[PDB]
């Protein structure tokens, strides 16, 4: 319906910067109604942006899982232990798929063949920028070995076993095992 | 496999800190962790946002295989989308002694005009749990689409259009790409559950 030019930024005002950074959007839009908003704020958590690799070995029908804490998830998580996806912050310049496998083989010692988007999302658009893009990559989970980090080797059925459980739920692994359920049986014949 | 190996107990959190308090929080915690190899971690900090949690509803009509959307700007998506205003589920904050489901059979109320019937757990998910706290917990809501009416507009599409412009990246924000997948997966027995 709208684009850009429906919006006026007014100012990013800098709540916070440290690591990260915490602005505040002063900016008016369009409504659907018809006329402009008034000038409306918001805080914004500005992390930068990520790459996202979902290993797949795709012989075997497994997938390359990643172990580390993320204290974050603390206060609503049976543990801060989380079973990831390999992934990484995107700088200025990279790309994602530079970025995908550069962390596969730092993070778990994989090196990654072909790779296919899976997609592109926004964590959580209300209160944040940062969108991460998802790969896929085609690996040999017999060559996974391994920021403290501890790398699983699973089957496919059981890493989305794990989703439905509730053993796996960030964003990024739920997003690209039920994409891998979706697809699995069409990219095994491609890549085999 | 196994699973994961360790739990809170293996984790020691010293202190946590406001560096930032208004609508939302910026939050430093301060903590030590046991090592993968035995021993204990040295002391950590992290930034972590902070603000609250949420409850999802992806409206379902099972009769028309039909989901209902809710479009509005969510200025954040500007520098990475080419338009800030996204299709997106019900959605709300969940406030302290509130449930989910009251959350988002009353979002589904105000932000959509649709009563909703049955409900099911669909799945409960981190944000980004490397740098904020934020979890969403997505329901299924039976609704009939048909009678479906913060500026917020209304759509109404079938499932497999909804599910193609997740394919295509039209819909791209995590709570529906969650939902829309989940519903792809588990739409046929959703739909004989319901009927
Ligand atoms: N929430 C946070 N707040 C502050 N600093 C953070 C936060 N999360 C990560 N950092 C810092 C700590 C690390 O020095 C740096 C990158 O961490 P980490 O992801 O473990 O490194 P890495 O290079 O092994 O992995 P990757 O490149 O995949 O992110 O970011
Ligand atoms: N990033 C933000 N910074 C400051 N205020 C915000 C921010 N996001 C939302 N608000 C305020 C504006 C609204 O008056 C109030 C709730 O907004 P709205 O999105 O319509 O409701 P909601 O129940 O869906 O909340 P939420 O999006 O947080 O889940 O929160
Ligand atoms: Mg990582
Ligand atoms: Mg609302």
């Amino acid at each position: 319906t709208f684009s850009k030019n429906d919006v006026e930024i007014i100012a990013r005002e800098t709540l916070y910067r440290g690591f990260f950074s915490l602005d505040l959007y002063r900016f008016r839009h369009r409504l659907f109604n018809g006329g402009m908003s008034g000038e409306i704020t918001r805080e914004i958590f500005e992390r930068g942006h990520a790459a996202v690799l979902l290993p797949f070995d795709p012989v075997r029908d497994e997938v390359v899982l990643v172990e580390q804490i993320r204290i974050a998830a603390y206060d609503t998580s049976e543990s801060p232990w989380l079973l990831e996806m390999v992934a990484g912050m995107i700088e200025a310049g990279e790309t994602v798929e530079d970025v995908a496998r550069r962390e596969a083989l730092e993070e778990a010692g994989l090196e990654v063949g072909r790779t296919k988007p899976i997609l592109s999302y926004l964590a959580s658009p209300g209160g944040t920028s940062e969108r991460l893009s998802i790969l896929v990559g085609e690996v040999d989970a017999s060559t996974a070995k391994g920021e403290d980090i501890r790398v699983h080797v699973v089957s496919r059925e059981q890493a989305y076993q794990w989703v439905e459980e509730g053993k796996i739920d960030n964003a990024a692994s739920v997003i690209a095992l039920q994409w891998l359920q979706l697809h699995y049986h069409n990219l095994r014949n491609e890549w085999t």
